[PDB]
């Protein structure tokens, strides 16, 4: 449709929640979804431009996330297409795509897609916001997904949850088909 648009995270800033999204730290550990820039982290390469959004299940220490990343009102959206990346040495950073037809409370969302990413499942280094800047870069391939949105979808959420002590999930180039 004519209102089709993409979230690139290029207008957001390293270390902040993305501009025009809201977040929930539902597990309560003070760690959630943050914009990261490749201009600040040597290990990171974005799918497009310099910026991504990120959520960690290991970041200097092991975590048990339940972190929601929630869109603006996208009433009219029929499809969301996006790219994700994980550390392919520790790939299983489980996530869901959810929709709400009403509000932005966690309970307003229902799962429409979820998966546990695959990888070499092979070990290696883990990467964080405090990991030493020795120039290593993870084995980390960008993977496309296209998810059907039920009629009435108003907000789309990405939920990193149901996993622990792997590494990260990154998202970029989240395109909403409006329719
Ligand atoms: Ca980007
Ligand atoms: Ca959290």
């Amino acid at each position: 449709g004519s209102a089709d648009f993409t979230e690139t995270f290029e207008s957001s800033t390293h270390g902040e929640a993305p501009a025009e999204w809201t977040t929930i730290d539902a597990d309560g550990d003070g760690q959630g979804w943050l914009c990261l820039s490749s201009g600040q982290l040597d290990w990171l390469t974005a799918h497009g431009g310099s910026n991504v959004v990120s959520s960690f299940s290991w970041n200097g220490m092991a975590l048990n996330p339940d972190n929601y990343l929630i869109s603006k009102d996208v009433t009219g959206a029929t499809k969301v297409k996006y790219y994700y990346a994980v550390n392919d040495g520790f790939p299983g950073d489980h996530y869901a795509v959810m929709i709400s037809k009403t509000g932005t409370n966690a309970g307003d969302f229902t799962v429409v897609f979820e998966e546990t990413p695959n990888g070499i499942n092979k070990g290696g280094a883990r990467f964080g916001l405090s990991t030493e800047a020795n120039g290593a870069k993870p084995q980390s391939v960008w993977i496309e997904r296209t998810v059907d949105l039920p009629a009435g979808t108003k907000y789309v959420a990405f939920r990193h949850y149901n996993c622990s002590d792997l590494n990260y999930i990154l998202l970029d180039d989240i395109q909403f088909t409006m329719g």
